[PDB]
């Protein structure tokens, strides 16, 4: 009995084609992605193989001004359009809070909604039941297909879910809906859901029964072969793991931003044993025509859209790098524009700290440089502001150390600078990891980059996000001495940018390694 | 019979009186220097010593709005109200042209102008004939004691003395004259010049019949004990050279911005040999009243440079270090400011690098006055009226301008380069021309501007002044080898409209320059 698993990860409200680099599209003849694109191939795969299953892992929630104006609307319908299968819930679907998930999006999905992990307590227990589910058993042609969800247990760090739900360890609460499905005879089971690849591996690998793992968080993509665009493979598509009982299971991942589509190929015995897999993710480029139903939908929604003040903030000359690749691993110039604007807007302290979980697109410069709301929007899209904070050099080199602590998995707490000089050496265990800090003096009538004391105090310029311990910077919110409300994020940013009126950050050497 | 020397160098305007770094005067209870509390300090010797002799050894010209309003007519009214005996020709005398120099001070001095290796050819011979001498026999008291002049022989790479001006070597020029004076009977003997600290010594060492050697151009700072301010000496006051005819020649330099008074009390014997010397730079601070006279003058000639728009350009939240003892030795932000503000004017009408001789960087600014710039406080800093050119560059031309820039590093000497989208690395322990050890420039065949190797075989376009693309400085790599030059905007306007555009600046040192 043969499967064909179609998948897609954190779409992150790219509803429309966008450029490869997924910012907003403007060269029309190359743009990639997009439900309008998306439809099409889905069809071309459901009229030529007979058991088809469309799946999305998560993180559909948050990204450009369609969710910022739609706020999950567009989400529901969209993907009711494209008859999804089932979705697992991912930390970005809980950034309007409970409210936000359950009236635009459980409500109106026309398909189930799942997570095993994610249990409800108190009043909001009664109003929530149904409205999303443990898992899904689901009829493929003559047989049937068991779908369990997980979603990150990091979502409090990172969104707002409330005090109503517990985020449980996703194999622990993953276990006991396995074993039930085995009981009710369901011998194939797919684990779908929202935790990263290094937890979707450990998934494979520890929970009894699991056949196959679809994931996302991580944007990991998996290719064999040569790969068809900029992605660089991070492993074979898919990745085996050899399972504690001894069996081979398949992961996979289907990158980001829906530039590709995710297509695994499952050969199952009788008794629902993986045989055999073989597949790779569909680069979604403009080969593969719009569906001209879906376009002409996308088009009646996009009319609120444009009422948008189209005026240019300011120009680029240079490309500004706010891409998860850059802003994740190194310094990148968005990063250290966004920091100087935030020292500039202040001044109007030397010091600032930016997590990459805050960057959420580039910007591209070949549009004649111009710079909208719309551009910066997908950038910085959470509505927060930038804080004054007190902090202890000891504080600051805790920060530094958790920055890096678990390096290479594309995770949100890597941070981008400003009036900091930082080395790191990854070869060192993790906590002592930072090589050399150097910071921007204050006592002085000349600034100068002086060595970091431990016992110094220092006024730093941060999110609001990460003085609340946002990306686990739990040291920050326990060993501040002051902190004061700043501006609204978005708003410091085009500002500086209006001021400026022409732009070009470079990476100068503030982030190094050894 | 015993002589006193009081002795000034490198004034460069500074006709009032101003702060310690020598920037503009606004806390008075802490001011110094000003020509009316150098009046208050020579008369309070000369009526102390009856033979006194008051000389000045270039470099009185460009500094402050006082040169660019009264063009040298306050050098000469004001050097004149103080009675100054004799002055030498400094390069900075040579700004304004030939015509600058003999039109407001070689006609309006009271007292003789000198220059001993400075020839004149063409047309000009005629012109400028006795206007400048190569030495003068003064009597003090019941003897007589001659002064020789000399300027430094690199003044046509740093002013515009012009085609018709040849500079000879200082030791060669200098003999003829000092024999010369010794068949006139004239036994006591003054070098007074402009050519540097290194020269000085060498002039004191091999000109035969030298008794006292009064420099200037390299701001050297000498003292006998516990300094009184914040200048480190070079050596003692004054100090000693053993002369190839056997003797022991002083050799003196006080600092320069008129914040002190050279002094030194000289003993001779009746045939005009030294048997010693001794003082020490008198620092003029408010302990020394300003006089009256003097300083109701000062006020009366201000009133003119008032009209000089008071408007704020912008602020400062950092002291701006326009210093010449840090931009001509290492990386300061006030060279950072410039090179920054060179770049974004050019970007706004893609040129990503920027060169800055130190020798362009003429005064710092103060943060303390609610960090006001005016008009007034950038003229200090930026006085010549020059242009920041477009140039295309070889990088082998880059890598010998860096070369040239420490080639000679010590002399305190105007080549040192200030930068912007450059990161240099200096190793002086090495021989001269092969002291870059890393150079790195910013790409602009790139999406994402970042720092790469510089390749001796590639091409980079360049902003700097226009009078490094003329080979100032002594940039002749510049001159001949760069492939294009375009002109640019107006000096000063680019930097106070880059200010009035940033509203508060706040220039770092970043790392930009580094020694190993
Ligand atoms: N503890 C805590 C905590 C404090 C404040 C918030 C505020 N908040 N409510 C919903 C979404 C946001 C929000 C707001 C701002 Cl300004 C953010 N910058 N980055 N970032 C982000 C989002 C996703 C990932 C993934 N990995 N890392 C991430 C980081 C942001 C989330 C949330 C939680
Ligand atoms: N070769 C040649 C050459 C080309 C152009 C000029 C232009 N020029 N005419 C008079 C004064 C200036 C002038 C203009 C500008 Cl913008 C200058 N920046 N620095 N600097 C300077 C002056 C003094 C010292 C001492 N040491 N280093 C110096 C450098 C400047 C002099 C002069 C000569
Ligand atoms: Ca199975
Ligand atoms: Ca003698
Ligand atoms: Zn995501
Ligand atoms: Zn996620
Ligand atoms: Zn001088
Ligand atoms: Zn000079």
């Amino acid at each position: 009995w043969e499967l064909t698993i179609l998948h897609t990860n954190d779409v992150h409200s790219r509803l429309e084609q966008t450029s490869e680099d997924s910012s907003k599209c403007v060269d029309a003849s190359r743009c990639m992605g997009g439900v309008a694109r998306l439809f099409t191939k889905v069809q071309q795969i459901r009229r030529a193989e007979p058991n088809v299953l469309l799946l999305d892992a998560g993180d559909q929630y948050q990204g450009t001004i369609w969710f910022t104006v739609y706020k999950g609307a567009e989400v529901a319908h969209f993907m009711n359009a494209l008859r999804y299968d089932a979705m697992a819930l991912g930390n970005h679907e809980f950034d309007n809070g409970v409210e936000g998930l359950i009236e635009p999006l459980l409500k109106e999905a026309k398909f189930p909604i799942l997570s095993a992990n994610i249990k409800a307590k108190g009043p909001l227990a009664s109003q929530i039941s149904g409205l999303y589910l443990p898992y899904k058993v689901l009829p493929v042609g003559d047989e049937v297909v068991g779908i369990v969800g997980y979603t990150s247990k990091e979502t409090p760090f990172l969104s707002n879910p409330g005090t109503n739900l517990v985020f449980e360890d996703e194999i622990t609460a993953l276990q006991p809906e396995v074993d039930k499905l085995k009981t009710l005879n369901v011998n194939k089971i797919i684990a779908l859901g929202h935790s990263g690849f290094e937890m979707d591996k450990l998934i494979a690998q520890k929970v009894r029964g699991v056949d196959v793992v679809v994931g996302g968080h991580s944007n990991t993509f998996l290719y064999t072969g040569n790969p068809p665009s900029k992605e660089v493979p991070a492993g074979k598509y898919p990745f085996i793991v050899t399972s504690d009982d001894g069996r081979k299971v398949p992961v996979v991942q289907a990158y980001a931003f829906g530039k590709y589509l995710g297509y695994l190929k499952i050969e199952f015995d009788e008794r629902g044993n993986v045989i055999s897999s073989h597949g790779n993710p569909i680069l979604l480029d403009s080969s593969i025509p719009e569906d001209p139903s879906i376009k002409a939908d996308i088009n009646k929604w996009r009319i609120k859209l444009d009422d948008y003040s189209t005026q240019e903030l300011g120009k680029t000359i240079v490309y500004l790098d706010g891409s998860s690749q850059s802003c994740r691993f190194r310094e990148c110039n968005m990063g250290n524009l966004i920091c100087d604007a935030m020292i500039n807007n202040n001044l109007r302290v030397s010091m600032c700290i930016l997590n990459g979980g805050g960057i959420r697109s580039p910007i591209d410069e070949r549009n004649d440089g111009t710079i909208t709301w719309e551009n910066l929007a997908a950038v910085l899209p959470f509505g927060g502001t930038f804080d004054l904070v007190q902090l202890k050099g000891s504080t600051l080199k805790k920060a530094f150390e958790h920055s890096v602590h678990r390096y290479g998995q594309s995770t949100g707490e890597f941070l981008q600078v400003g009036g900091i000089h930082v080395v790191y050496d990854l070869s060192r265990k993790p906590g002592d990891r930072v090589v050399k800090l150097d910071v921007l003096c204050t006592k002085c009538r000349v600034p100068s980059y002086d060595p970091l004391k431990m016992d110094e105090v220092y006024k730093v310029i941060l999110p609001n996000f990460l003085a609340n311990g946002g990306d686990g910077f739990q040291m920050i919110k326990d060993e501040l001495l002051r902190h004061d409300s700043g501006d609204q994020d978005i708003n410091v940013v085009s500002t500086y940018i209006s001021k400026m009126k022409v732009i070009y950050p470079a990476v100068e050497g503030r982030i190094k390694f050894s």
